[PDB]
């Protein structure tokens, strides 16, 4: 239910509010111990994989900061505070 959370907020992106959000998301620094997707796998990845992967990469709580904080830097905060409630 984090997970649908991430998704939720997700698709209500516009495409380029997307691709935005993917592009500044695969430059966060990370805490040790995890790694970055790549760029080039993170566009081709439609938004359910996107979340999933984000999901397996991160675990689903740092993985919902992660995304947060990257709206936040959007400015997108409506996203956020659901997100982050939803949380």
């Amino acid at each position: 239910t984090k997970r649908e959370a991430i998704l939720k907020v997700l698709e209500n992106l516009t495409p380029e509010e997307l691709k935005k959000f993917k592009m500044k998301l695969g430059t966060v620094p990370l805490r040790e111990g995890f790694e970055r997707i790549p760029r080039g796998a993170l566009g081709q990845l439609d938004i359910v994989d996107l979340t999933d992967k984000l999901v397996a990469s991160y675990y689903e709580d740092y993985a919902a900061e992660l995304v947060v904080a990257v709206l936040r830097d959007m400015r997108m905060l409506e996203e956020a505070a659901r997100l982050q409630r939803a949380a």
